[PDB]
């Protein structure tokens, strides 16, 4: 069973953009939707076409990549740390679902390395 996708969109939140938002969508989400292993974090965990009844009984707190296209998009997020918060919770969610050594895990493990480089140095505001 699935839960329905985290939100993207939240009238009683405030909106902004700032310049390292701008660049975590433009370079950041970008670049690292285009590397080989980003596909399994591209969408929702779906747990029907997946088979895997347990995921969201283990993940309460779900993020995937194209969410946080969506909200980047959207303008959600108040600041660039909220968004790589995102990023962080997905990342951690697959070590947590899985198991260290995991072709998932090592996966995730490529993904974030590169994710650490690219914001490393964001623009200045
Ligand atoms: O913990 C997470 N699993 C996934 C995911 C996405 C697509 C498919 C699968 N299961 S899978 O096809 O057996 C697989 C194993 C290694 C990469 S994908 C998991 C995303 S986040």
């Amino acid at each position: 069973m699935n839960p329905p996708p985290p939100e993207t969109s939240n009238p009683n939140k405030p909106k902004r953009q700032t310049n390292q938002l701008q660049y975590l969508l433009r370079v950041v989400l970008k670049t690292l939707w285009k590397h080989q292993f980003a596909w399994p974090f591209q969408q929702p965990v779906d747990a029907v076409k997946l088979n895997l009844p347990d995921y969201y009984k283990i993940i309460k707190t779900p993020m995937d990549m194209g969410t946080i296209k969506k909200r980047l998009e959207n303008n959600y997020y108040w600041n660039a740390q909220e968004c790589i918060q995102d990023f962080n919770t997905m990342f951690t969610n697959c070590y947590i679902y899985n198991k260290p050594g995991d072709d998932i895990v090592l996966m995730a493990e490529a993904l974030e390395k590169l994710f650490l480089q690219k914001i490393n140095e964001l623009p200045t505001e």
